[PDB]
């Protein structure tokens, strides 16, 4: 009955949290963020276009899609660019931007939400930067480069808001208590 | 160089996200909460003393000490024990916020700095009907957690929101809180 359409080993993982069970399954969506298209907007269409492209092949199925991205300086984003990316996230707020879809294949009913999630990070020097590409992880060894984490749901950060996802869930009756 | 006191698995798995060599000690201290202590009173010297204990025994080193207790309307709450106790924290919890008051202390025992902190964390939860609540405890059978969820798990499926600096502080070690420590001793992880 359910569907992840991901085969993100992280976002089976925190699915499997909700204790329903489910099959994962590749959308094959374009992630490509369009020309005037913003952070919010873009995780929006791409985690309804990766639930609702699977709804053929699974035509009977509550079907979650997920994206999601970080903006650094307004900007949606090799071990080469990781010194200069964290170089900008460097003594500055992250937001991760995480779009969540619940499409309901049997009657077309679709849940979507989209939720941020800042990661402040410390005042990095070059040596960090470079010790830490040479070893980002949130629940793992990037620990070491935040100041604060704040957001509605951890779980968020590291891809699939479950708080969210369970009041979808809820709403098509499948409350994972039950 | 660096020494974990604690007895319990999921602080050393949390102290592992660092990569730093560590070895891991049972500490001496009288947890028994005093008389009018506070929660924040009571996790910042049990933490400070769980340190403190191995100095003896680890004379040349920084040392770890943490303690985490959990407060709902301003009573600490234990582990529940029986199924009835899971129910009834659970009652309380329901539209209501849980506090967790994790203290930090790192102990330098070559130059004798101690560095202390009490850092909070609030899980608000949903309000949940007694289908719910006794739903949750028949799968999760959460008798040995203070406060009656575990919010790594199927306890999110239980919550609004989670507000806090850092999640690890839920789980029981202040990991930011630490590397901060870590590196006022010289001891950045990432060095």
């Amino acid at each position: 009955k359910l569907i992840l359409a991901s085969t993100s080993p992280w976002r089976r993982a925190l699915l499997e949290k909700l204790q329903i069970s489910f099959e994962c399954a590749a959308p094959e969506v374009d992630e490509t963020p369009r020309s005037d298209e913003s952070p919010r907007q873009l995780v929006l269409r791409l985690a309804q276009e990766k639930a609702q492209s699977l709804a053929s092949r699974y035509p009977d199925h509550l079907i979650i899609g997920s994206a999601q991205v970080c903006v650094l300086d307004g900007e949606i984003t090799t071990e080469e660019n990781a010194r200069l990316q964290l170089r900008k996230a460097s003594g500055n707020i992250v937001t991760f931007y995480t779009g969540l879809a619940l499409f309901n294949s049997a009657n077309g009913h679709l849940q979507t939400e989209v939720e941020p999630f800042d990661v402040h990070f410390r005042h990095l020097s070059e040596a960090e930067i470079d010790n830490y590409v040479r070893k980002f992880k949130s629940e793992g060894f990037g620990i070491t480069l935040f100041e604060r984490l704040e957001g509605r749901d951890p779980n968020t950060l590291v891809g699939l808001p479950l708080i969210a996802l369970c009041q979808m869930l809820r709403r098509e009756g499948k409350n994972p208590l039950m």
